[PDB]
């Protein structure tokens, strides 16, 4: 599993490199960085696909910032990677948070991933480096910016819930 891990770093994009999401919103397609993003991109895969997303919501939502979901329990506290509890960054020169629509993990500090993500809506230079880039959106941003429309309490909820229906590989 280090193996699936090798291996699909150099066949994910052409064996598996996009997965839709489809949300109460409406629905939007994510390309995944399996090559510089490895580790982190086969857990939200196999997420996906064992519909770990199914039915979570995304907690906050702050216009200008990030979309942020993966969180079973939708309080912002839980979540679980396919590695038992946390996992290493894979920080990436080559990846920044230059514009809206870019999928990165959220976290507690470094090296506390598991399953919590945003999407981004503006470029977020202040992130490079600190949050693990590994998709982007690469198909129907309207989505992205209808849910952004939401309103949201005063700690950023969105006032009624939008989730993620299922994945679709
Ligand atoms: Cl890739
Ligand atoms: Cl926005
Ligand atoms: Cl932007
Ligand atoms: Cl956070
Ligand atoms: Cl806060």
């Amino acid at each position: 599993l280090e193996e699936k891990i090798a291996y699909y770093k150099m066949k994910g994009h052409t064996e598996r490199g996009y997965i839709t999401i489809y949300t109460n919103l409406g629905d939007f397609e994510v390309e995944l960085y399996w090559y510089h993003s490895p580790k982190t991109c086969l857990n939200f895969y196999t997420l996906c696909e064992m519909g770990f997303y199914d039915n979570t919501i995304f907690h906050r939502v702050i216009p200008n910032f990030v979309i942020q979901g993966g969180d079973p329990t939708g309080t912002g506290k839980g979540g679980k990677s396919i590695y038992g509890e946390y996992f290493e960054d894979e920080i990436n020169k080559e990846l920044k948070h230059t514009g809206a629509g870019i999928l990165s993990m959220s976290n507690n500090g470094p090296n506390t991933n598991s399953s919590q993500f945003f999407i981004t809506l503006a470029p977020l230079p202040h992130l490079d480096g600190k949050h693990t880039i590994f998709a982007r959106v690469s198909k129907n941003m309207t989505c992205i910016e209808n849910i952004a429309s939401v309103q949201t309490t005063a700690t950023n909820k969105p006032i009624f819930d939008l989730k993620i229906l299922r994945t679709s590989t």
